[PDB]
């Protein structure tokens, strides 16, 4: 079978249920997803701060980070799928070699749509490099389902039988509807391109995930 991307919500559900099925998720386990998914900055600020490194953590966060590391092992994607991580262009603060004046003037858009120079320099600048998410990795099956007015969007191609949490259910969110991926923390993902969306107005990053 091939990689999926869904545009149907019922079809996302549908297939995000079946790793709910499978994750066979306890109590600890629900109230680590529902928590992080209400109150994540307890966990992802210390984690980014340091790196991966949980080490560096208070005792608290180190055994909230292991239980959610424990949660999101227990369920696999069955096929190859690609993700959706929107965000700001705070995210590119993060890139070397992209000036504190590109960002300034990429900020500047013609009706929404982004200078394309700028994203071709971005391209330039992340084509055929690995990054890594030090915090938890939240994304959506079905982009545009939450945030959707984010002007960047991280495709992320997720290989088939990789650690992924699907939590979009009323018991393990508390923002139903976002249809919410959560990956595990340290994702790494090796970037292919970055281009304009069709309409220009949004930056898409697309890369290939690292199966964990
Ligand atoms: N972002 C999504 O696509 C998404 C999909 C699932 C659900 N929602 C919900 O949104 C809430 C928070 O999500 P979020 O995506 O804003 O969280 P986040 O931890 O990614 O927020 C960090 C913010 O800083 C920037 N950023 C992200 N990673 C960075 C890095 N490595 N270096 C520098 N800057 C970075 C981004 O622009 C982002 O807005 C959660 O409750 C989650 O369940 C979001």
């Amino acid at each position: 079978a091939e990689t999926k991307n869904f545009t149907d919500l019922v079809e996302a559900t549908k297939w995000g249920n079946s790793l709910i099925k499978s994750a066979k998720y306890s109590s600890k386990d629900k109230m680590a997803i529902y928590n992080y998914t209400k109150n994540s900055s307890p966990i992802n600020t210390p984690l980014r701060s340091a790196n991966g490194d949980v080490n560096k953590l208070s005792e608290n966060i180190q055994e909230q980070v292991r239980q959610l590391d424990s949660t999101i092992s227990k369920s696999v994607t069955p096929d190859s799928v690609y993700v959706y991580r929107l965000l700001n262009l705070d995210y590119l603060s993060s890139i070397t070699g992209f000036t504190r004046e590109d960002l300034h003037m990429l900020q500047q858009t013609n009706n929404g749509q982004y200078n394309e120079a700028l994203v071709s320099k971005l391209n330039n600048l992340m084509n055929s490099r690995i990054y890594r998410e030090n915090g938890y990795s939240s994304t959506q099956l079905v982009s545009g389902a939450a945030l959707a007015g984010r002007p960047i969007e991280l495709k992320l191609e997720l290989p088939k039988g990789t650690k992924a949490a699907y939590i979009d259910s009323k018991e393990l969110t508390a923002y139903p509807g976002q249809q919410e991926v959560l990956l595990p923390r340290g994702t790494e993902y090796a970037v292919g391109s970055v281009k304009l969306s069709d309409n220009k107005r949004k930056i898409i990053i697309t890369a290939v995930v690292f199966k964990k």
